[PDB]
């Protein structure tokens, strides 16, 4: 059966624990996770100044076959450079074209606006990136923790990362998977 | 002046429960290090994120006196402060220093490694109660936090949260620590 592969794309300044949670929920799901560094190779300092090391650059872990979901972290910062990358303008047209599940959260999803995708769909983001999100009417908004319209994922924020998380495993494993994930967590 | 804490990074620690406490207490206007165990190089987490610490521990306890140092989960993680001589002398003086001491999932069991708290009501992770109550050296709770003068304590990943928060109203009161949440947007 092989497994779900992840593409997490971290870039300078993205909220640690947006990325990191999923990134840990995911693998604990039995999903392959790839966190790809933006600016390549090197160390990323995050939205509260943590480093996390990439597996790879965001430019080879591009060059490897399809990915069952991509996700985008928030952190002002790191939305504004996924929002600025040509590179992911490319992944998240293409994700999207092949039908492909996208997850942003935060401000992530402000991501979604900047590569005009999923243009009509429902979406959720920070409530203090509502603002930005919702200009030129290109989605329709929700306040639901975690919105899921077909193959585009959205949250509000760092309180909902595991939720997210969660969202994200349930579409990709199932969720026997996902309840199997969740028991050890010890969450409310 | 900002409060400070510790948090000791090892080979194996829970990427979650060391992230969150950092960032929230970060948020807090707290001035924390990420210490690292082995060194300065970068720490393989228990589902192998890579975090670099901003020091090595060496350094970091060289560098005055800290208002709480933390314990993140992981069981290599927790394994690795447990058989650690500097991480028994760190906390012997917090202990002494009458400072704060947090510690979270499998993180408590570190604390009976070094006969740190003995006698207090503490909680831990489902799974970690066993070897945290060998001897009957604790008292044990259920609750998702619990502050036991100046033992702080928690269940694991899904409490983090509450555990951060937890440390940052014991340190920079209620009003700054619910400054903080309200962004967050916990439910």
């Amino acid at each position: 059966m092989a497994s779900k592969r992840a593409l997490v794309i971290l870039a300078k300044g993205a909220e640690e624990m947006e990325t990191v949670i999923p990134v840990d929920v995911m693998r604990r799901a039995g999903i392959k996770v790839t966190v790809a560094g933006l600016a390549g190779k090197d160390p990323v300092q995050c939205s509260r100044d943590v480093v996390i090391c990439p597996d790879a650059s965001l430019e080879d872990a591009k060059k490897e076959g399809p990915y069952d979901v991509v996700v985008l972290p928030g952190g002002n910062l790191g939305a504004q450079n996924l929002s600025e990358s040509a590179a992911v303008k490319e992944i998240l047209k293409e994700q999207e074209n092949r039908k492909g599940l996208i997850a942003a959260i935060c401000a992530g999803p402000t991501a979604l606006l900047a590569h005009e995708i999923g243009f009509g769909s429902k979406v959720t983001t920070h409530p203090l990136a509502k603002d930005k999100m919702m200009n030129g009417g290109h989605y329709t908004y929700s306040e639901n923790r975690v919105e899921k319209d077909g193959l585009i994922l959205t949250s509000r924020g760092p309180g909902t990362s595991f939720e997210f998380a969660l969202a994200i495993v349930e579409a990709l494993n199932g969720k026997e998977v996902a309840a199997q994930v969740k028991a050890p967590l010890v969450l409310k």
